């Protein structure tokens, strides 16, 4: 069910439905969650988030960061 729930949320947050989850889709999510960081602190958590750099952030690197905060 992990994968599955896991998979539904990244479904959500998808809203371009382009498999990548990018930084305004983040954000947009902070905001939903009532919870709202500095410009510097998201884009910190894209890149510490991206494992390869390519500045959007992927299932693993969410699934990833997810396991880190939780
Ligand atoms: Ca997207
Ligand atoms: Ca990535």
């Amino acid at each position: 069910d992990a994968e599955e729930e896991l998979k539904e949320a990244f479904k959500v947050f998808d809203k371009d439905q382009n498999g990548y989850i990018s930084a305004s889709e983040l954000r947009h999510v902070m905001i939903n969650l009532g919870e709202k960081l500095t410009d510097e602190e998201v884009e910190q958590m894209i890149k510490e988030a991206d494992l390869d750099g390519d500045g959007q952030v992927n299932y693993e690197e969410f699934v990833k960061m997810m396991m880190t905060v939780r």
